């Protein structure tokens, strides 16, 4: 029913999303349960800093979750791209926890970093889609993102799944706080919804195809805060997928312009950023939540730290359709 | 005797830079004296981590030094964007040390963060040029890069001085390590060489002029390693000053316009090489900033080459950046635009 | 209606104790409110370690709670002697939290340490009874056990209140843990039972009197576990008040005099048992402080038995200690000595 | 030439002392080199706290060195008696380093703690006299105190050796500081001397025997600060060895009275403590350094943190001679 293995597994995303969660997340009393680390959480809760080492899309899932990780656990969280992390030979110690987010679980510069980390005493955690990958083997432990065999060039379904995992992670770390308890369920009750919210984004597919007639070599993702990671990812996409040139940037430190203005990332600074383009007159594309010279794509409103999950879909849909329109093997 | 103020203060650098070190560093016996911190140092030494909070160019000085703070001190160092950091509401604590870096001292978002960090118990440090700045009042302690009064519309000299500052900051903290004195005296000496070395790069002004006639709409700077800050820096200079578009990218990550490329020996990796290959293979001419006497392109291919002195790796950025100011200035002149 | 002030304030305890908790703890919904710390708490939570600095009896309240602070908070807790700590010049830092415990607030060595810790950047907390005390001024924050004005020559009520204090201190810090609410509500409830339970022990005054006629020159108190603070406490009471000699020892470590022995169920280990055996085997009579209804000695052997209510383990010490005050008082009376 | 295996190896102490040091300590440029941890120091220098778990004499070596350890490394150092440490079930984590000082390397409550520690994630370090003892086996690493087979009931030679090891340890941790560099050599140059300084204490042996005619069931060790550990050890001795009753206590928080008044531990508080007994009139025994109703035993003056090493010898000598005079198997 879909002409590309990239396209099916963009739509796979309602399921891939829930598979990520099934069993591990308990929605009625709110207990997330990652047996993958039942053995090491104790240690992590009490650890110096958590360092995120990842690549391509996996790097963007780290950005996208950093924010909520940190709030949820109060720990120095930081996100390092493995290629770089190596060049810089960051010092790392025994108190440190090193979380590696992989789809493949085979990425070279990751594995290198993993080794470096390992031989340097740090504790290691894999966040891997793949079964019995290298990473899987060498890590002290780590979650299996439990998505479904990814088979398109692009890390489409993988992304959102990782994102969810990463969250479930942050929750399970932080599961012994009465003060967070409120915000714990919120997110969880909201996670339950995420999968069907995914389907309702996949209806804009029609309006998105539509939008692919006025576009021409370029595109800018205009994000801030939570929806920053989404901007950069959307950017990675267009490039990686459509062999056009996108560049995600942070709203207004300052011509087809995607600008996320979902409520979770609606700053005056994003505001004036758009207001500033509307006066220039080039039609920007405004992603945001139902009921708010341009065009605007709706996305149902979720708990802000899950908001990134939805907003990225239109991004995949566009990028896919930008490569259909150019007759390119998307697989 | 220059046509713009901003052009002036670029050549102010082999001087602003000297004064930034002047009397704060001893070259005979290789120690570094930063008065302001004098009563907070051993404190900063024993601390959990360092968050550097900054804006525009100040963010980049922090990036360029980030690698080296870590190296010297082994304190975890995070570089943060003033505006952004705030939006996140990152949890901050007593054990924390928050270096605030400003040329001005009055940047709005920088301040709310200084207040924020202050509100939450953290130790606050202020690295500024400006005198009386809101910052330097409310910061627990701090330093004045002390480079002069900047009259150009963006941070040229300030960047480099800030840089220098941050580095002496990084040296101060690591002064009690015997297995470092080697690379300490490595760094401090090469520091002393900096200003004159700036001068050989300023001579490179002519070549840079002529380049601007073969460059227009958007520019790719390319960097990895130490020179990955300078990439986003030139990207910013170009972006702000010359009112073109630019973007620095991490090299070897993944039609026919300019390509600045940094192949100084601190930042030469295979991926920086491949980076070039495919560009020289798409038969397009890059501009290769790199050390005097370097066959970076099998020379049969067309490409300019800007030529820079070779210094201590973590210092190189201070040089690599000048040609990119010089570039970002003349383009703005050529484009008619008043660089003040 | 008592013959000495000190005797008075012992029976003041089921009251001084109530006031120490009074309005600072909610029994319906099991949370604990300590005003003073209110703006320093989440800070104390995220901190490296806790050094408790104290003298005489105040040192012992800190010991008795040390086990339980750790348990509740998982912050590393070190108990230190004011005088000694100073002599060592222990290195202290910003991340540090230094609980100073005083009944008086003006103990000389306690102060120099508060200054010392202050001089060196550490967070300083003041747990005192006294109002206006030098301490409570200069401490960053702190609490008043708020137990009353102590007119006896040594710390009876104060100890127990201090204790209580420290515990509520320990509860406050661990209030945000869901896997603790169980033992929290365990502790807070048993706290509410404390004062009356004091009363059953004060009834034990008669028995204690008669004991003093079968006891003289030097006394061995014996303890391990929770009750190892109470050991050195009675050792001190006896030492100071009754002007005998005493010494508490950790039980089961390795001619014919008195032996106090604590066999309450918090502090019952094999080594506490063997401890007894060999003493009951040397055919000498111990005095076994322990819970009502306990065959601690196969009863055929001669030995008194003081009888104490059974409470939450970390609280037990508050009870076990009274009989030892009662002892240390009457001996001093009998010995003629003016206990004020 | 000595009538007891306890007595020989009290005198063995010049040699046992230097054997502890040979090769590992380099006296001319001042490098202490413990290959036993060449593999873990990196980690220890950077670790949360160091916890000392020991027994009998081994506990007292920890006290005796705590002081200089802490000054030399600035780390939370703490000394826990294993029996207790267990009862209290102290929480302990991955950042933590746990140093176990054993002569035997077989002590039960130690081994237990070691296990506890281990199964709780902490890093473990043995400080063991014995070759291939249990401790030896289970530790991440640890020094071999390299004394000589101890064969008397008492931990005589063992003590001082441990003490030295413990120091060499603290040094090697702290070996990368320019500010300490001064105080580093001082101690080292002073360590060189320690062994012969030992011999000159062993001449008081004559005067000590002598002193064992006025003594009678008791004895108090009166120490403060550095010489506190020595007081408690001297106390352990008399009891353990002579089946008399000693009780080491800290100077003056207030009748044959040993009071250490070596220069390293000469406080006004020790002062008034003695001055206070001289007025009572009972002849106290004053240990101190050559040239300063009582009796007084000389002990050459060493670098204060090594001072404890000497002062303990007269203590052994007395305790030995208190058990010769009572016709007790000292072996
Ligand atoms: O997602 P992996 O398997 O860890 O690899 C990371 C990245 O590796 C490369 O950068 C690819 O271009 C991406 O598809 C991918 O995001
Ligand atoms: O923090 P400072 O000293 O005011 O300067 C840093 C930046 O401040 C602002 O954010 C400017 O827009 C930037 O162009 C500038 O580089
Ligand atoms: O610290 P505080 O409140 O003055 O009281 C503790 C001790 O202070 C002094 O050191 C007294 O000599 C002790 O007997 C007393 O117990
Ligand atoms: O010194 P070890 O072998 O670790 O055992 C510790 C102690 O064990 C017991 O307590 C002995 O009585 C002592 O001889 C010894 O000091
Ligand atoms: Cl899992
Ligand atoms: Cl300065
Ligand atoms: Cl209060
Ligand atoms: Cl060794």
């Amino acid at each position: 029913p879909y002409k590309h293995f990239m396209q099916k597994e963009i739509f796979e995303q309602p399921d891939s999303a829930f598979n990520t969660m099934r069993g591990r997340i308990d929605f009625e009393n709110c207990v997330v349960t990652l047996g993958g680390l039942k053995s090491w959480l104790s240690t992590i809760r009490r650890c110096r800093r958590i360092i995120m080492i990842a690549c391509g899309t996996s790097y963007h899932s780290c950005l996208a979750t950093r924010s909520i990780f940190e709030e949820l656990t109060e720990i120095p969280v930081s996100v390092e791209l493995a290629s770089d992390f190596l060049d810089r030979r960051s010092p790392v110690f025994r108190d440190d926890t090193c979380v590696f987010v992989s789809q493949s679980g085979e990425t070279a510069d990751s594995i290198l970093a993993l080794q470096y980390c390992l031989e340097r005493g740090a504790l290691t955690v894999g966040i891997v889609n793949s079964v019995g990958s290298s990473m899987s083997r060498q890590t002290h432990c780590g979650v299996h993102i439990n998505a479904g065999p990814e088979i398109g060039v692009a890390s489409t379904k993988a992304y959102t799944s990782q994102y969810i995992a990463l969250v479930m992670f942050a929750l399970s770390l932080s599961n012994d706080s009465i003060s967070r308890k409120g915000r714990h369920e919120e997110i969880i009750k909201g996670l339950q919804k995420i999968p069907e919210q995914i389907k309702q984004v996949l209806k804009l597919e029609n309006k998105i195809k539509d939008l692919c007639n006025s576009s021409q070599k370029s595109l800018l993702l205009l994000g801030r805060g939570y929806q920053f990671a989404t901007a950069l990812e959307g950017a990675l996409k267009i490039k990686e997928i459509s062999y056009m040139h996108s560049e995600g940037v942070l709203a207004g430190e300052l011509l087809p312009i995607i600008a996320f203005a979902t409520r979770d990332s609606l700053f005056p600074k994003v505001m004036s950023a758009i207001e500033q383009v509307t006066a220039r007159d080039g039609r920007p594309i405004v992603i945001c939540n139902e009921g708010d010279v341009h065009t605007t794509l709706e996305v149902p409103e979720t708990v802000d730290c899950l908001q990134g999950l939805l907003n990225v879909i239109p991004l995949q849909l566009i990028s896919y359709w930008l490569a259909v329109n150019r007759g390119i093997d998307v697989d």
